[PDB]
């Protein structure tokens, strides 16, 4: 019944294979004590990203051409190699899809399905719409407020933008009448999705909680003789988390404005459709007390590492919840597309960017630093650490990762030619922190947001890298100067 | 706006809850030997079987209820816990959805839809109903007689089942107003998918290289001293898999009567619609080119083992090259729900089947069978072995499990008990082909087609029971006395 082909964006594949083929023909001049398979699989990575962002297929159409083209050019296998003595020497593109990050952001997106099924969704949208509508930037100043407060409390970041900051703004930006993929998106969508990301961002960077890369990081420094302390960790972000929580919206406000910037009647507009919403429903009900097991049980996570509290498993129980209740429907939740889409594509490029790291690759990268960094002071050694932890993460799609890869030999080179322990490990992981400025697989929340549909690729890649120099500027000399005042170098 | 809640099957929930808690209940009087851990994880897993029977939510949901208690009650993590050497010392449930099986038929399902979608299916599918169909048995024998040519090619079976025979019947029942989850579906639907798995089963009996417990019981067999030849097995399944496709089709075609029986006019009907599809078109010839071109990428799987041909690996490859003709648009590929539920639910069993393996509950079955056996002759013990094969299978998602973990104890019983060794090593060969005439979950293709809502599955392990008490028989007598005219024995 087919007639015509759908509509391929070919000219999308110039850009990505021509880099690769490229970097391809560049193996027999690659840096020396690498390795060929490393740099092969160096240039397939980059070729993936920029088809990411080029855009031939949608992205789980690019990343599957990627990890096929992986597996063609003998990169990966397709099965586990098992050692002999039960290790796995190399792993295959299906363990690709075992992944945590994945398995949390898609079951969230189930939930949040769940949401704006009930009617709970835009009763919350209204209700904040109602205190904080008149003049968006209230909104977002709001929704940046939410998540510095859910930070000390959530200790994964994307449980806090999958379960709450992107339901939220999801409402808001639908009740305003915007949609994504459409013009529509830049009436409110978009600002407010860039926001979400930002303040996660922030949230992140203020509690030792915030995400796993902080505890990582808070590992590693202790091994070298530094100990971070949750009320250390807060003292030393304080000044520098609020430099950055007034300038951060405010420039994202002024580079990336959102059109209607004011809603003089929303007070009245929120209240009339709450009233005709009427009072909450069972299944609301039900939805609600689910959500606050999840957040509960998010909650306990930080005090409790066991499995019945891994933030993966709090969705997937939810989620069955959900089902068992009668909320949702399976039909529901198997045609919610946003979910399978997003274990398609972040667990391929999780397990590309892993390849990045298990050639020896980034090891490579390590033992250069290591070595190329000698005759300079203590102070430019530690802008220049900065700098490369900062844009390293353009090869990474995890951020535990990159703190397991980079932060130890970072912070062994800094003390190792004079610099202060404690003032180079916190700002590090501070970098850790705001790497996430980066790439839309950057973190989780970096991943959900860039994929919503409310903000092109473009705009997130290169509004991203400005607010990095930012970040980089306040968190470097605001927080420098911050932690001598309180004490810590 | 949801008004009112989802209906929800709670009577369900009585039979698979009672018997789990009833087999929690009596773990102290466990058989001796068995871990608390091992007789748990039984229980847990047959309360979840029960409840795919008496279906208190989709195969999805309970099967996702199943791994939340899994993982609720301790018998489960989330994350591997991996050694401090690289072992993986106990399996999370994550792990799951890097399966092969799952993804493999996953990936064959996104491409039974561009089959669907071209046109290409209702093209088959009135060739073959002109071809055979005025006689509606034709069309049950034409379609073995399909599975029966690839046996000895494609040496994957749920290959053959999802690539080639599920859209064949997908087709010719969807050209016969023969629709699934519906009383419709008792027109000619039920009948083909039936005689479809059955077909699989006596292609996979033919041929050792029809499944892969095929070449795990040759690879075992020559571990304790017998070599099979593909002729070896040919010669010996050949005339009892010839008495099989004379009396299991007209024993279906008795038991389970397609409603349709006779279409007089069935060659006019089919040249008429044939006529009025119009010529084969770009869509479907492009479709048709990356069919044919995942065929014989699954033959050359039986002659050379590496990644790019492996029959998951081929499915991702097609669903690739699908989606840069433009054959398949990516939201196409993501709204076809069948593809993530067969994932999800599939995935779970295979993972609770393999944690009844590494808890110790099947070593436990075969050290217990080896003390229970002990005083009778070996006619007797073969009869015993071969229903204990048999039966086992229920336990078992895989099949390749169920061979590696039962087939060498079970011949080095028979063996030690005075029967010939080629004789019980082709007879303990062939029960393990003829098990799948058991669960949904027993391999690839029974998940397949019991699960495409045109066999309920009350009816489907009835009739399964039934056959798989013919097909021992057939096997088991006819088969031994078959190989007594040759020199087996």
């Amino acid at each position: 019944a087919m007639k015509t082909l759908e509509k391929v964006n070919y000219k999308g594949f110039i850009w990505p294979l021509a880099v690769g083929i490229v970097l391809w023909l560049i193996t027999p001049w690659r840096p020396g004590g690498l390795s060929v398979q490393a740099w092969e699989m160096f240039a397939i990575f980059v070729a993936t990203i920029v088809g990411c962002i080029t855009k031939p297929l949608p992205i789980g159409g690019t990343t599957l051409l990627g990890m096929v083209v992986t597996v063609l050019v003998g990169l990966a296998p397709v099965k586990d190699v098992v050692n002999s003595k039960g290790v796995v020497i190399q792993t295959g593109i299906l363990s690709s899809f075992g992944n945590s990050a994945a398995w949390l952001i898609a079951m969230a997106f189930i939930m949040a399905h769940g949401i704006s099924k009930t009617g709970l969704g835009n009763r919350v949208a209204y209700v904040m719409i109602e205190k904080f509508g008149k003049r968006s930037i209230g909104i977002g100043y709001a929704i940046t407020g939410l998540e510095l407060m859910m930070g000390a409390l959530i200790p994964s970041n994307s449980a806090r933008t999958g379960g709450v900051t992107w339901p939220v703004v999801e409402s808001i930006s639908k009740s305003y009448d915007s949609k994504p993929n459409d013009p529509s998106r830049k009436k409110i969508g978009a600002y407010l999705d860039f926001m979400a990301f930002h303040a996660n961002i922030l949230s992140t960077a203020l509690f030792i909680t915030g995400a796993a890369p902080n505890l990582v990081a808070q590992q590693m420094a202790a091994q070298k003789g530094y100990q971070m302390s949750w009320v250390s960790w807060f003292w030393a972000a304080l000044v520098p988390v609020l430099v950055a929580t007034v300038i951060i919206p405010l420039v994202i406000y002024k580079m990336y404005p959102p059109e209607v910037k004011e809603t003089p009647n929303a007070k009245n507009w929120a209240d009339d459709k709450l009233k005709e919403m009427g009072p909450i429903s069972k299944p609301e009900k039900i939805m609600a007390t689910v959500f606050c097991l999840a957040i509960l049980l998010w909650v306990l996570s930080g005090f409790f590492k066991i499995p019945q509290l891994d933030s993966a498993f709090v969705a997937f129980l939810a989620v069955t919840l959900l089902l068992i209740t009668g909320v949702l429907s399976m039909e529901d939740a198997l045609h919610e597309t946003g979910a399978w889409n997003i274990l398609i594509w972040l667990s391929i490029l999780i397990f590309m960017a892993g390849k990045l790291i298990s050639y020896g690759f980034i090891a490579w990268f390590a033992k250069f630093i290591q070595s190329e960094v000698h005759g300079i002071n203590w102070g430019l050694v530690l802008v220049v650490l900065i700098l490369l932890m900062f844009y390293t993460h353009y090869f990474f799609a995890s951020g535990t990762a990159h703190m397991t890869a980079l932060y130890l030999p970072f912070l062994t080179v800094a003390t190792a030619m004079g610099a202060p322990l404690g003032l180079s490990a916190m700002l590090l992981a501070f970098t850790g922190v705001i790497n996430a400025s980066t790439t839309h697989y950057a973190n989780g929340p970096a991943s959900i947001l860039a994929t919503t549909g409310y903000v092109k690729q473009s705009e997130w890649w290169k509004m991203n890298f400005i607010l990095g120099l930012i970040y980089m500027v306040i968190f470097g000399i605001v927080g420098t100067i911050w932690m001598k005042i309180i004490g810590i170098w």
